[PDB]
């Protein structure tokens, strides 16, 4: 806290991902604000997830010693010893970003999160020998990449766009003209202002879920135009690395941190659960490609034309007096014991 300006999260069980994907969310500064604004003042403090993410930003907001998150795991559910080692961070990432889109419903800060996570894709299927085609819109808020094979991000994008042949017993149903020798595959219509990237380490014979620890490299800065159906001149998709979450370790067990530069200005900090220091470029970028276990599993890219926006500075006054009035009540009741 009083090295960096920043404060760490509490170790209180195999959460794994959780604090990681918290400090990521807390630093997305425009969700950060729109999540202080969602009206929670009827709410029940031990069942609102809202309300449960309004007070872990609070205490990351004005909190000197490391902030706990019982009352938020508490809010959705997951309290059991292997609860998140059953889930992966994009499930805990959309629970978390599904409710917090719902509170915000009639309110000035509505549709927030499709605005800053929400991605259009366009998945086909286009038969070889007759003519027809069935191009479906889909909605994405996150990308999930293979790596397992791929050097780079670039690789992985490739390899997400590759067109898939259905021929012989794999047959696509093409009604009317049954059974037809097609192409499947998906482009990219827009991609969103906060850009979060899996990285497919941890996967699915052996009957066995195993980590892939082999070199995969992303960079500081990744241009994307190339994988638009159609670019504008005007706003380019070049994204700016944001946030880096690492896990050392294999499989069955291991050891969860987050590299962030929270202003976007590439001044980084290693955020270790209770333990917040200032750590190189080097350090956060490519000392966590891995291979020949410490690697990233989650990359977080801002568009450099919503940077600023995006990333737009938090004073105290940007929490409601209301809550905070309320979190300042809770915490005066727990100092009566």
């Amino acid at each position: 806290k009083k090295h960096t300006g920043y404060v760490g999260l509490k170790n209180q069980g195999a959460t794994c991902y959780m604090n990681s994907l918290l400090q990521t969310l807390f630093f997305t500064n425009q969700l950060r604000k729109a999540v202080y604004m969602m009206p929670t003042e009827g709410d029940d403090s031990s069942k609102s997830v809202p309300l449960a993410l309004q007070r872990v930003f609070y205490e990351l907001q004005h909190s000197d010693k490391p902030v706990g998150t019982k009352k938020l795991t508490k809010s959705f559910g997951w309290e059991t010893l292997d609860s998140f080692m059953q889930h992966d961070v994009q499930e805990l990432c959309r629970v978390l970003l599904d409710n917090v889109e719902n509170k915000m419903k009639g309110t000035c800060v509505e549709g927030t999160i499709p605005k800053l996570f929400r991605g259009k894709m366009v998945s086909y299927i286009q038969c070889k020998e007759v003519d027809y085609r069935s191009d479906r819109r889909e909605d994405y808020y996150d990308i999930q990449l293979s790596i397992k094979g791929k050097k780079n991000i670039f690789e992985s994008f490739v390899d997400y766009v590759a067109v898939e042949q259905l021929d012989g017993d794999n047959k696509y149903d093409a009604g009317e003209h049954g059974l037809q020798e097609a192409e499947k595959g998906v482009k990219f219509l827009t991609l969103p202002p906060v850009l979060h990237l899996q990285l497919m380490r941890f996967m699915y014979q052996t009957d066995q879920n195993i980590k892939i620890n082999d070199r995969f490299e992303f960079p500081e800065q990744l241009p994307l135009d190339e994988f638009l159906q159609k670019t504008d001149p005007k706003d380019p998709a070049n994204y700016i690395l944001h946030a880096v979450l690492v896990h050392s370790g294999d499989n069955h067990g291991g050891h969860y941190v987050v590299y962030l530069n929270p202003k976007g200005d590439g001044k980084w900090c290693k955020f270790d659960d209770d333990v917040v220091s200032r750590c190189t470029k080097e350090e956060a970028i490519e000392h966590n490609y891995g291979g020949h276990c410490t690697n990233a599993y989650m990359l977080v890219y801002i568009r450099e034309s919503k940077l600023s926006e995006v990333l737009q500075a938090v004073t105290d006054h940007d929490i409601p007096q209301q809550l905070v009035e309320r979190l300042q009540e809770e915490k005066r009741i727990e100092a009566q014991k």
